[PDB]
C-alpha cells in the first residue's frame, strides 16, 4: 500500500486513489475523488470500472447548507449508509443527469463555495452521502474516508466515491458476463498500478489521523 | 427496428431488449429486461455496458403491495421519475448490496409472486421506479415501456432498465475515458445487433398497444 501523505498529496492534485475497507467489513475498494474539479473524462472512467452508483460524500454542514434530506427516516441498511435524497444540477448544460458530463457537473456543483439548495434538482442521479461528524476513526467506510481525504488535502468537503467492481469478461456476441465480481485486496492493489493510482487502506488512514487526534 | 411482436417473444424468452424514446425527449436507449429470472451473468452486462444505476420499473399496484414510498413528495425531476427509496434484498445470500449477484437477487425478489414488504431493506441500491396507470400511451418513458413489456410478454409486473452510455475509449494507463457520451439512434441499433438482441422505439410500441386500446 501506499503512505498515507502520498495519497494525500495525490488525492490533492485531484486524482483518484484506490481505498479499501476492512476485510471483516465490506471488503471493497472504492475509488476516490474530491469532487471540486472532477472532468467529464474522469467521471467516464470511474462509470466504467465501478458499479456505476455514484454517491457523493460530503459533511452533515453540508446537508444542511445545501438543504439535503436524509432519503429514509428509519434507515435499515445494516452499515447505516447516509444517502440523501439524489440530486442533479440546475445548470443549462444538464440534460437528463446521467450521462458522465452531467454527473460531474453535479459533483463540481455539489462542492461550489457558492453552492446553494437551489443549484440542485431533487431527485436525481447522484447520490450524496452525509458523513459522520466523527470522521473515519467514528465510521470506518468509504462515505468518511472520502470526506476525511477532503480535509486533509484542502479541498472543498465533498468527495465521490463508488466501488470497483470485477466485471468478468466479455463472451463475444451474448449479453452476458462471465465470472463477475467485486475486485478484492490484490487484485485492488493491482488495479491502481494499472492506471497510475496510489491506494491504500482506510485502516492506515485511521492510524494517520490518530498521530494527530489520538485514538476516538 | 425490429417488429414489436418480435420484441416481446425476445422479452418473454429473458432477453434484454434495447428500447430508445423519443429524440426530443431524453434521445437515449435503455437495456430492459423482465426482472423475475434476470441472473448474475445478464446483470454484470447490463452494469458494463449502462450508466450502472440499475432501476426497476414496477406497478402501482406492486409499490403498495412491497410498500416502496416514494422517494420524495416534491418531485423535482423535470420528467417525473417516479423512484421510490431504494433496497437491497434481505437474504442470506446478500452482501453489501451492489455486486451484480446482489442486484439481481434484489431484483428478482422484487419480482417474485410471494414478495412482501420484509422481503427488502430500504434503503439500498437498486432504484425501483413507479410506472404510471396509464402505460406508455399515458407517459413515453423507458419506465412504462419496462412494465408493458412484462404485461405484453406474460411475466411479472416488473422490469430492470438502466441507460446505454457511449462509455468512450481507454487511455493507456491513465484513468480517463476519450469521448464518452450516451449511445444514439444508429449506434444504440449497431449495440443490439452486436450483442443479439431485438430493438425498437417507444413509438412503435405505443402503436402496437394502440392496435388493441386505441388512441388515448
Ligand atoms: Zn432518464
Ligand atoms: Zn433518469
Ligand atoms: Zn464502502
Ligand atoms: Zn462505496
Ligand atoms: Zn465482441
Ligand atoms: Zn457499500
Ligand atoms: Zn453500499
Ligand atoms: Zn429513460
Ligand atoms: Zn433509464
Ligand atoms: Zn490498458
Amino acid at each position: 500500500f501506499d503512505a498515507i501523505p502520498d495519497v494525500i498529496q495525490a488525492f490533492k492534485n485531484g486524482e483518484f486513489v484506490v481505498v479499501l475497507d476492512d476485510p471483516s467489513r465490506e471488503n471493497e475498494a472504492d475509488l476516490i475523488i474530491a469532487a471540486e474539479s472532477v472532468t467529464t473524462e474522469q467521471m467516464a472512467f470511474m462509470v466504467r470500472h465501478s458499479s456505476g452508483l455514484i454517491c457523493a460524500p460530503l459533511t452533515p454542514e453540508r446537508t444542511t447548507a445545501l438543504d439535503l434530506p436524509q432519503m429514509v427516516t428509519h434507515n435499515a441498511d445494516p452499515r447505516g449508509t447516509a444517502y440523501t435524497v439524489s440530486v442533479d444540477a440546475e445548470h443549462p448544460s444538464t440534460t437528463t443527469g446521467i450521462s458522465a458530463h452531467d454527473r460531474a457537473l453535479a459533483c463540481r456543483m455539489l462542492a461550489a463555495p457558492d453552492a446553494q439548495p437551489s443549484h440542485f434538482r431533487r431527485p436525481g442521479h447522484v447520490f450524496p452521502l452525509r458523513a459522520v461528524a466523527g470522521g473515519v476513526r467514528a465510521r470506518r467506510g468509504h462515505t468518511e474516508a472520502g470526506v476525511e481525504l477532503c480535509r486533509l488535502a484542502g479541498k472543498r468537503p465533498v468527495a465521490v466515491i463508488s466501488e470497483i467492481v470485477d466485471d468478468g469478461q466479455e463472451v463475444e456476441g451474448r449479453a452476458v458476463r462471465a465470472a463477475p465480481g467485486m475486485l478484492r485486496g490484490d487484485e485492488c492493489v493491482a488495479f491502481a498500478r494499472r492506471w497510475g493510482l496510489k491506494v491504500c487502506t482506510i485502516e492506515d488512514m485511521i492510524a494517520h489521523v490518530e498521530k494527530t487526534e489520538g485514538k476516538l
